[PDB]
DNA sequence: GCTGGACATTATATGTCCCGCTATGACAAAAAACGTCCCGT
DNA sequence: ACGGGACGTTTTTTGTCATAGCGGGACATATAATGTCCAGC
């Protein structure tokens, strides 16, 4: 297979761009059907008239039903998005720019989408369909899913279906949340998206340690803790610093401390130098850095160029976590 | 015949005013005709026009005789009347329910939607349209609306509309929650259903009173208390003091205390005896007892026969609140 | 309750206008949901500024949503037209119509819906929606029903639904069809729809009948005849004699039989005269006019004006029948 | 590689068409370089002005080099073609398949999808689309369509489409029909599909002959059979003989006759035996064996491994058929 | 014996715009309701 | 005293329409593919 693929690339690239623009467009009304021509050619960059060529060759190939409220997918086309789905990254070229980027950071492995979501604000919807495909396939018979609470999580939630398998799913914010993108909110929204089950917790914010050791002395909260503790699972984004810091209600002390230790990045309520160290910590209930060791399975989900800096400062130590993230941030990252 | 009438109201919604105003009329020419639209229109505190107006439609309807003396009934009058006097009764048992429970507890006012929510779910949605209906009544140009996080306020949250007038509104949470039913939840769920802002906190659970002083002190959070203490209006449920210490997590201790001190009702974060006395509060940021007195406007949406005990244990002392309920309360507590 | 509403027709008749107008925009939305305000103005015979009015007032009730498609009934919307049906038609002032037509008629009982099905083909629908009604209160544990092919039935075979009470199913065609529309098409359309079961046999037309003897004397063909022969239910409509003679593929001999003994009406492959007497027979395996009377329930759905003569004449004997017809054919026969 | 041509296909329907030509290009290069355009299209029978942008187009892959003296092979050229005799010979084990089976079986062509229909459903519906596709290229200015009731001739009721050419299409049953996929209901999906036209018959079934003869000797019915006679095509399955006969209502007469004469395929009424000689006929009204002879175009479609026998079987005999199938029957019958 | 260049014809894709559908708002005008208030009978 | 008539004001409903997105459709034009033919080196 892998040589007729080769072959195809040589003998076949007009061939292969033609398949590639009608998949792109497969992959698009998937996310937001139903849909019209006018939306969708101006969600692409291409006139109404290109797209409707395309999109009638495809209701002929009985991939896309078309109706007065616009087009939406056949069976046919569901199945044609499962089956063709990685051979068609070898043709984007993300076989072997995930496989530079895992040279490159410390990661158990790269699942990189195509596009920039900071230029293209549904790669963030993509990189969600990527990261549950990838949750599906880690999930234990039994899992405990911590969350964080930001929105490229928010994307991953967005995107959640049940597990064909029905393996069983208790989800908790891992993060506790700052402000309506708490990860309380996520965590919900993550869990009934899967119809699993999940656990909550309150807003830490900014706040004394004994405030907080209090709340962790108290016993139905301590069952929750001690359920973040057992986490199979964190499903965490990627910040850059000074973005995270001023979007929260940081101290001015804290934000002279974070501003004069150079931090770079932020990820679960720590922030961190270009070295990966961590230089700062937002106190909060539940899990610590040290606790991720003991994590089978972690996925941080976070792309857009704007934040390759950050990316690459956070896995410029080893963490044993699976990266979905996107072009935008991968090339920028590597090039 | 209620469920003829609750039909009838929704295409209808003052059928019963109406009806009411034209049994009127016909009561008051029977004792004093002949008698013309001045004398009439003053008796009955009406605006000539108007009287003028549905004194024509009767006569239209072959129910009254207009004379060069005045007024007088038809035989078919007559008839219509010894009727109504039968029906309307039983078509006004409400207006005359509520007039009682007025009588009996102490309220503002009450609003009684037909039926038992203990019976018939879909009662709690009446609950909900007329506690909303309610509330924009009583809107000034601007609010701060506060609201607690149970089932019945839920109701409340998803009958919601925006403000026809556009007054300013924004909403909090007094209850801070127990577990997805939390005051937030809902807070926010009235807000969007509202086109209004909002404001959050964290759930306060059962915990060391000297944990919430520090969340207390606290700046960013401080503002939020601030808020709530500016409530403009109120709005929250009752329910039974064992159901709601035992859906909580209610330390041993506090549920013998509880119970030891005969606890009836329960009323955001606090259990009253059959005294409508305070016996026992769980400890939360936000609204406490002495507040309530300072907010000008408060609804209470309660109701199912199983809630008439809470009910009227809540209303033994004055609460200057306005009781939202339904004919499952209203009648087991009256008879 | 029928006091109130002899009250209300006389105190509140322009009440009950208004409640009757939005009563038929909630039933032309069922019968056509989703639609948009200008074709179901056109279907009205109102200006889409007066619906949106009326629609405007429906969604503020929440008995309509309003979506990009157009509009459909919310639960409460199809709840409202199960509980005000019956007191609606008194109004209507098809109760006194239907008592009348059953004095006139031979009728186990009538069943009139608004309107001419000749002017308005809706209408045809809605003498679906009741006939269906009709046979699931007629329903035993276990049903054989036998039914005809012209296009009334088929608009009863679309509005059937499967069974609340789930009933034991069986159809099979009476009538056994002529050419799209043939008693063993409305057979199995009815029988889908209902999720219930059905049996089949095979076109008659006009034949000899030594022919059909042959068919009948058949086993796996006797097995359908015999199950025709225990049905428990008939639906059938009833035409114009010519009409239905000349649409079929009727011999030069039998139209001159026909014309030359009166024929005016038709059922199930019958002819009749004035008086309701068959004067001819177009030969088919399966029911004979001997059989009904064995059958518990019959039902005969056929209406507007056109047909009033052949309704008249066809019950000019008793069927022990229940008719579903509509005001274009009761007015015109009751004057 | 099977399942990606297949998905690359539904995109790019003559991919191996494309592919097989630019293959060509190569080996006839490799034999004889240098050689230019005029020699090189005269040898392979292509116009010379495609073959010189198919050799313009090599050229800029690099796969060919073009000198004043005419055309070599690049050292990638060579490699590339070593690289696609291993993988076309897989590439094209189907127009490889499809010529094997013509030599094998009395076939006028094979047309031949991928895949087992017997392990996987949705082959049939391939088998369909393909025959579809063959239908339209053999339609004439006018047709009539016979065809026959079973489930893969359904299939390719459901993926038929109006014809492009907008050609007169009549469609009949030609099977009569036995029990709701009979070729009636089959007949009439595959014209509204088409937007045709469709005439109509009743269930044969078994019967005695001379009922069958009545039926024959009657006018509107001698039209109907008159116009199958007149058929311009057959578009029929393929059955196992013990299936069919004991899903039919076979009398026990017939069905030891059917045994004992050792029938294994059926196709339109007709049993044959191992070496396709008739050896019982379900007499019906309609279309004789005797009849195909002079239907200008015959498409059978049928396949999976369990009816690889019946179809090398009915396929014993010249047909003039095209047949439509699929590798679960190709293989088998093959290897 | 070939390179590229090229001309006339045929086929397919594209641009433009179009009519007939659905939702939100939005301004003007007409009708209805009403608050007093006039007279004669 | 009481009803009919009525005028000015206020409130509510209606008419007209306004536009983005939804489709299938039509007409015109451009761009490309194709079928040969051109020269000299």
């Amino acid at each position: 297979m892998n040589q007729l693929i080769q072959a195809q690339k040589k003998l076949l690239p007009d061939l292969l761009l033609v398949m590639q623009k009608r998949f792109e467009i497969l992959q698009y009304i998937r996310l937001t059907e139903p849909i019209g021509r006018r939306s969708l050619s101006a969600s692409l960059g291409i006139s109404e008239r290109v797209l409707r060529g395309e999109v009638q060759f495809l209701k002929e190939q009985n991939l896309v039903d078309i109706k007065t409220n616009g087009m939406t997918l056949t069976e046919e086309g569901y199945e044609l998005l499962s089956v063709l789905e990685d051979t068609m990254k070898d043709v984007l070229g993300l076989t072997l720019l995930e496989k530079t980027l895992k040279e490159r950071l410390n990661l158990k492995d790269a699942i990189i989408v195509s596009g920039d979501s900071d230029q293209s604000p549904w790669v963030k919807k993509e990189m969600g369909r990527a990261a549950v495909a990838c949750m599906k396939k880690r999930f234990s018979g039994k899992n405990i899913v911590a969350v964080t609470g930001g929105t490229t999580i928010e994307a991953v939630a967005e995107m959640m279906t049940p597990d064909s398998k029905n393996r069983e799913l208790l989800f908790v914010p891992a993060r506790g949340g700052l402000g309506k993108n708490q990860a309380n909110t996520i965590c919900a929204h993550m869990a009934e998206k899967a119809s699993g089950t999940y656990r909550l917790l309150f807003v830490p914010g900014q706040l004394s340690q004994g405030a907080y050791s209090s709340i962790i002395e108290e016993p139905s909260v301590k069952e929750v803790l001690n359920t973040i503790k057992s986490a199979s699972m964190l499903v965490h984004g990627i910040g850059e610093a000074k973005t995270m810091a001023q979007r929260r209600n940081t101290p001015l002390e804290d934000l002279k401390k974070i501003d004069d230790n150079d931090a770079v990045t932020e990820a679960f309520g720590y922030y961190f130098n270009a070295d990966g160290e961590v230089v700062h910590k937002v106190h909060s209930v539940g899990m610590q850095l040290d606790d991720i060791d003991a994590i089978p399975d972690i996925i941080a989900v976070a792309g857009g160029s704007s934040k390759a800096e950050a990316i690459e400062a956070y896995f410029k130590k080893p963490r044993n976590t699976v990266l979905v993230t996107d072009e935008g941030a991968a090339k920028k990252l590597l090039r």
